[PDB]
């Protein structure tokens, strides 16, 4: 009886469920875990509930990775969920933005008049009981930190978006054997909440590449909280400068680290897949 | 505008589209591709047309795989037109078996009344010019003959069901490698218009464990035809007895070879999970 309406941003794709109508979520985590199984339910990366607003927020976003699992943030899902409410209110809406209350804090994306969504991600966090992680203590930085991953020591640095990252620089991303090295760093003793991984191949100081494995969701097409991430950690490593293009498996977005308020810019697209009904 | 109801036949999942208004499919094997896609469409292993008959036939099925070839049968899908029929049909259905016409010939499902559906699948085809492959001469089986495949020998036998089908018998299936040598078999050169690929673990005479490469497809959770062809392979063998349950990953299926008839007998499940509209 569930109504929903498929979502991707650059492939990283989403059920989007109205729920409106209250703050409880209207689907368990294990009922999420159904639906996004690719071959038995709708097939996703996770489902994200439009729910009403929290105080001075026009909404509020929760979402459940395929995994059932619940993180913090979600910088594809916020575009992908800007979308939606932009449907939702259709001529009723008077405004080109949205603030939305998250678990990681207030979070605004922008429509613009190109059609893409640039979404206000705040600021990044870069202590390591902010992430969180082991590799340093909690009121330091974790910069180029050893990790050693099934016995190869790998150099990484972790900045957190709401949710954890971990960031590692190589040559030649494409031949990163993800399916195998993805899950023993998801699950690494070191990061007692899990983590996101993204391996980076820099291009020029205005361009990477990033692969992705996710916590909850494993090998997706595109990961905005881990763009955001992974262009602050080349900005900390001076890899990079402040605004980059993030090339993905499924396109780029554009992310920029804020010098006039230190804030990330996370700017991409929002595509409606289709509508549906569960039997 | 396309409408459409999702369904998967043991985890072998499908796009249906309800076709009867004429004898044209709705999109073509290029939107058929699209659509399949899991991250960007719907996701499927294939589009089914539910089609006007064709002189003595109730309905027609044509099928698109998800690369957009158009395979001359699918069990899996013939068990989900099945019950997409009955619902559309409705209260005005009038008896508990369809014929429907295929490229492969005259198919006829069997709706029985524990909800399986049991279906009438035609002889097996055995010479190899009706695979076709060039393993043997045209007018000979294909029983336990040589395929190397990089420099590795495998004993296999064919058999098609309409579609062409590659079977080797394995001690233990779920250490195949099957993301690897998949593709192999696949495309080997032996196999004029390519093949689907099974490799199956004998339990005991009544019982087979299989894993599939498809044909098109690639890994999927099962398939009907190649359920079928297995099971001919192993009587052909002397491994089985021609009624067996066939083990796939998304679940059982039962297959007899006839005594009667020598016509296969595939029994199974069909599952709706949600009606959709492409934006
Ligand atoms: C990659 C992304 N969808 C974040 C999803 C949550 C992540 N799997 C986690 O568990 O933290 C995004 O930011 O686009
Ligand atoms: C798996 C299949 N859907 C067959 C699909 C067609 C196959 N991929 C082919 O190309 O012959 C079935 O019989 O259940």
């Amino acid at each position: 009886a569930i109504e929903f309406t498929k979502y991707h941003g650059l492939g990283n794709d989403f059920i989007l469920i109205d729920n409106r109508a209250s703050k409880t979520p209207a689907i368990t985590p294990e009922k999420a875990v159904e639906m996004c199984d690719r071959h038995f339910g709708i097939g996703a990366d996770g489902v994200i509930f439009a729910l009403p607003g929290e105080n001075g927020t026009d909404y509020t976003m929760r979402i459940f990775n395929s995994d059932g699992s619940e993180p913090e943030m979600c910088g594809n899902g916020i575009r992908c969920l800007a979308a939606f409410l932009a449907d939702l209110e259709g001529l009723s809406r008077n405004k080109d933005t949205y603030r939305i209350h998250t678990l990681a804090g207030v979070i605004t994306p922008q429509l613009t008049p190109d059609g893409q969504i640039k979404v206000d991600m705040g600021l990044p966090r870069l202590l390591a009981g902010e992430i969180p992680t082991n590799i340093a203590a909690a009121d330091q930085k974790v910069i180029n930190q050893p990790l050693e991953v099934e016995g190869k020591t790998w150099e990484v640095t972790c900045v957190s978006m709401g949710n954890p990252h971990c960031i590692t620089f190589v040559e030649d991303v494409a031949a990163i054997p993800l399916e195998t090295i993805g899950p023993k760093f998801e699950h690494h003793p070191a990061f007692p909440q899990r983590t996101n991984t993204e391996f980076i191949q820099v291009v020029s100081r205005d361009y990477l590449k990033m692969r992705v494995w996710e916590r909850g969701a494993g090998i997706t097409l595109a990961c905005g909280t881990g763009a955001c991430a992974s262009l602050v950690a080349a900005v900390l490593t001076g890899r990079s400068d402040r605004l980059a293009t993030v090339e993905l498996p499924g396109g780029p977005l554009e992310i920029e680290w804020s010098e006039v308020d230190q804030r990330i810019y996370m700017t991409g697209p929002a595509d409606r897949v289709f509508t549906g009904k569960l039997h």
